[PDB]
DNA sequence: GTCGGA
């Protein structure tokens, strides 16, 4: 849960969640082009303010002046909702972070292989997400964090996580100011993706490398060749 | 106050 890609226009991921009349995001054709989007960066994130969707470029990781070690970048479904760090953004941060898939690391021995995951019936994704409010501040500490699952059924060959993905319908409930982190809760329930819904195939290893940002890296490979 | 790998 610590890679994706966000390659596609603007368009291409909100049409499946508003209409014009409900956002307050420019139109802008060019596609994002990011097929490796990297903790640590600035990320086109969606979220709710003024009853509209607004996008902003938001830093993946969270670390408050009093946290030592790196930012975190995934918070556990699990606990975050009561947890003491996690428990205000659940609250009063919830976001969404559009995506085309993601990838994973299947440890191989001594090696690494990277896999790229992705919805069967070929939608992106809306992967939960909660931050620091207000997003638009641009803040390089205090960012957000892709909310993570237990892996399921086949996704458990590859790693034991995974973002919690939801359906289009509960990625737009999900970002709605009105409603209660405990109905938030009930959301992240209902509304997740199972795992039965994903393919998946390896990729080439170029993507290990984040100066890496074109289309081939998620084109399926020959595990043999690399 | 906790959770990827070139």
């Amino acid at each position: 849960c610590g890679r994706f890609a966000q390659s596609q226009t603007r368009e291409d991921y909100l049409a499946l969640l508003a209409e014009d009349i409900e956002r307050d995001i420019p139109y802008d054709p060019e596609p994002i082009g990011r097929y490796n989007v990297a903790p640590g960066t600035k990320v086109l994130l969606l979220s709710e303010r003024d009853e509209h969707l607004h996008l902003d470029p938001v830093f993946w990781g969270y670390a408050p002046g009093w946290w030592d070690k790196p930012p975190l970048i995934n918070a556990r479904v699990e606990t975050a909702a009561t947890s003491r760090m996690f428990k205000p953004l659940w609250q009063h941060g919830r976001a969404i972070c559009f995506a085309d898939g993601w990838f994973e690391w299947k440890k191989e021995g001594d090696k690494k292989q990277p896999f790229f995951i992705y919805r069967a019936d070929g939608q992106p994704i809306f992967m939960a997400a909660i931050g620091s409010t207000p997003f638009e501040r641009g803040d390089e500490a205090e960012g957000f964090l892709i909310v993570t699952a237990a892996a399921d059924q086949g996704l458990v060959d590859i790693h034991d996580r995974r973002p919690l993905v939801l359906s289009p319908e509960a990625a737009r409930e999900w970002m709605r100011q009105e409603i209660s982190g405990k109905e938030a809760s009930e959301i992240a329930a209902s509304g997740c993706v199972p795992a039965n819904q994903f393919s998946w195939h390896p990729v080439s290893r170029a993507v290990g490398n984040v100066k890496n940002q074109g289309a081939e890296l998620i084109q399926p490979v020959l595990e043999v060749l690399f």
